[PDB]
């Protein structure tokens, strides 16, 4: 293989870990390209000679995927941070290709949410948290640490582009983390629109849908839809609607309506982020200081 194109030789620390130190204990979630696993991860931390971890497998066809694959890595690698879900290295070392990261016990946050909700099947409990319903406190706790972690992303100029409940992972104590998936998961396929691309389209902005662009902005828009999601118990955007009659609905300004047990205080942030005009939208970091403010002390509400 020889050189005929520009090099750059710049890159992130990507941790690699050994394929031996890895050990599957069982799958989690799955997906059309790709496996989550929880593990045991020895010789990861100091004096945690072993640890739990979760472990995606990728399979990554191309050279093209593989290049994603190290793209995402380096990427992951570069954004660490406080409400962002902690990335510990991966193993190239044989097939699959992995990724390592943290263990959050209660999965993703839209499972995690509907296992809470009223209309619950079933009552999902644990030691740290009540079964049933979730306090008006422990809801805008939520919505705060995702909110502090998009404001990270900002201020790095980078775009989520499918920021949802479904993509945000809960860990012991509450503790709610930004994470993503590219795995395209059986679970969530409802959530996108299909033609031909895969779009989130509920989460969605105007300007996305009819300009084809993607700004930190458009990231607050999906932000309002995620406080939506989190104040319905992990609810569909327009559940009743199909894709297309979504799409006429956002290029409409058609907004979602107040949910059951959202404060008007809540439901103000929300259409907040819902302008139609992406300058005309608060920063995220103005809408986290006022979640952050809420969740301080709750509003009274009926
Ligand atoms: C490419 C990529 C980018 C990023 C990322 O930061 N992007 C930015 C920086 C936010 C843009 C993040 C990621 C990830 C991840 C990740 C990390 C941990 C987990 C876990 C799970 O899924 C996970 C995914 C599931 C949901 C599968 C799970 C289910 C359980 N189910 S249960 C209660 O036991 O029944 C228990 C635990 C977990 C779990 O820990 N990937």
């Amino acid at each position: 293989h020889i050189i005929e194109n520009p090099q750059y030789f710049s890159d992130a620390c990507v941790h690699h870990i050994k394929r031996r130190d890895i050990v599957l204990k069982w799958e989690l979630g799955e997906g059309a390209f790709g496996k989550v696993f929880l593990a045991e991860c020895h010789n990861l931390l100091p004096e945690q000679d072993k640890m739990l971890v979760a472990v995606k497998a990728l399979k990554e066809a191309s050279e093209s995927a593989r290049q994603d694959f190290q793209r995402e890595a380096e990427l992951l690698t570069m954004l660490q941070h406080q409400h962002i879900v902690r990335f510990f290295g991966v193993c190239t070392e044989g097939r699959p290709l992995l990724m390592v990261f943290e263990y959050m016990r209660h999965g993703d946050l839209n499972r995690f949410l509907r296992s809470h909700g009223p209309d619950a099947k079933l009552l999902a409990g644990g030691e740290d948290v009540a079964p049933g319903p979730l306090g008006l406190g422990q809801l805008l706790a939520v919505a705060s640490q995702v909110a502090a972690g998009m404001v990270y992303l900002a201020g790095l100029h980078f775009v989520h582009r499918d920021l949802a409940t479904r993509n945000c992972l809960v860990g012991q104590g509450l503790v709610v983390k930004i994470g993503d998936f590219g795995m395209s998961r059986d679970i969530y396929s409802t959530d996108y629109y299909r033609v031909g691309t895969m779009l989130p389209i509920r989460w969605m902005p105007p300007e996305s849908i009819l300009y084809r662009k993607f700004t930190t902005e458009s990231d607050v828009w999906s932000f309002g839809v995620v406080l939506w999601e989190i104040f319905t118990y992990g609810k569909q955007p327009w559940y009743q609607l199909s894709n297309t009659e979504a799409i006429d609905c956002i290029t409409q300004g058609r907004e979602l309506e107040r949910p059951r047990a959202c404060p008007p205080e809540v439901y103000a942030i929300m259409r907040g982020c819902w302008q139609r005009e992406p300058q005309q939208r608060h920063s995220i970091k103005d809408v986290h200081a006022r979640l952050q403010a809420l969740a301080q002390a709750p509003p009274v509400y009926l």
